[PDB]
């Protein structure tokens, strides 16, 4: 395909080493792996992808963020126009900082969705955030 999503990355430069998910592997097995952040950290969600062959424009990643009791969360990020080449590109979301406290702790579980103005599906993920006391 023209567009392909190839990677997830939280960062945060106080992690004591990478937060990353392969997204050109099996989608069904992201479901189990630990993507864990210390409460209360900066970071931000980094999306590579590839423009393989044909200027894009209008993409956007969407992201909906389940935690139990909390109505879900929706955000939309623009991502905007690329243009064909070898190296991937990263798109970073605005910082944010993650939930911190006693009842804050524990999963949130993500839906992703890299996606354009005419609604097209380059990739849909799930992924579950784990927000603890330490790294």
């Amino acid at each position: 395909p023209n567009v392909v999503v190839t990677r997830l990355t939280l960062v945060c430069e106080s992690a004591p080493g990478p937060i990353t998910m392969d997204l050109t592997g099996d989608l069904e097995a992201l479901k189990k792996e630990t993507i864990v952040l210390k409460e209360g950290s900066e970071y931000r969600v980094k999306i590579h992808f590839k423009v393989n062959r044909d200027i894009v424009s209008g993409l956007k990643y969407v992201q909906h963020t389940y935690r139990t009791g909390v109505k879900v969360d929706k955000a939309t990020f623009m991502v905007g126009s690329y243009g064909p080449r070898p190296e991937e590109y990263e798109f970073l979301t605005p910082v944010e900082e993650a939930p911190k406290g006693m009842l804050a702790r524990g999963t949130y579980h993500n839906k992703s969705f890299f996606t354009d103005d005419d609604k097209q599906d380059h990739l849909s993920w799930e992924w579950n955030l784990s927000i603890k006391k330490e790294w």
